[PDB]
RNA sequence: AAGCGCCAGAACU
RNA sequence: GGCACCAUUGCACUCCGGUGCCAGUUGACGAGGUGGGGUUUAUCGAGAUUUCGGCGGAUGACUCCCGGUUGUUCAUCACAACCGCAAGCUUUUACUUAAAUCAUUAAGGUGACUUAGUGGACAAAGGUGAAAGUGUGAUGA
């Protein structure tokens, strides 16, 4: 269920990876410290982000407030990580 | 201190 | 990289879906070379991913020209090679700091890459000394 990574799609396709990365740390970093920002810009992984919380407790208040937020013109989606991130599990 | 200088093709961001 | 257009709403942790375009970055490593006029695809090695491809520069080669060596001192003249501040040809000999690649580790980059440093080597042609070997003729002292 919870995560201490959290999956947030919907993202702007046109905007920069490092831009994107550190736009989303302006908003997320309020919630905890966040470890990373994992951004690609390929077919399968473009418009989606993860960021890494050490507290799932922040990962949670996140989920809670930044649902639906229009980030870059659009409204985030946001959910948990399927599994534990590398920095996470190791 | 002239194999030296610029950069339409090409290739790599 | 970045503007668009088409496509994609996708669960990752070594990048990477197209085409059109406007910007980037790479695009020769060092030795050696200039009397004027033409003609032309301008010498020498080192490296190996592109030092490829197109474009200009140029001190190259061949040649005409004027000027001057060498062929036994010197003008005049043929010649024969040469040279442009050097100069017949042959051969050895001594100089003429090779740098880059490689390895490396920084610094600046979103990045392709960039600049710089360290260690360690290795050229070829040409020029310049030196030592032999060794190359003309008329007509004047
Ligand atoms: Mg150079
Ligand atoms: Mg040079
Ligand atoms: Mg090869």
């Amino acid at each position: 269920r919870p995560n201490h990574t959290i999956y947030i799609n919907n993202l702007n396709e046109k905007i920069k990876k490092d831009e994107l990365k550190k736009s989303l740390h302006a908003i997320f970093s309020r919630f905890g410290q966040i470890l990373d920002i994992l951004v690609s810009r390929s077919l399968k992984m473009r418009g989606q982000a993860f960021v890494i919380f050490k507290e799932v407790s922040s990962a949670t208040n996140a989920l809670r407030s930044m649902q639906g937020f229009p980030f870059y013109d659009k409204p985030m989606r946001i959910q948990y990580a399927k599994t534990d991130s590398d920095i996470i599990a190791k």
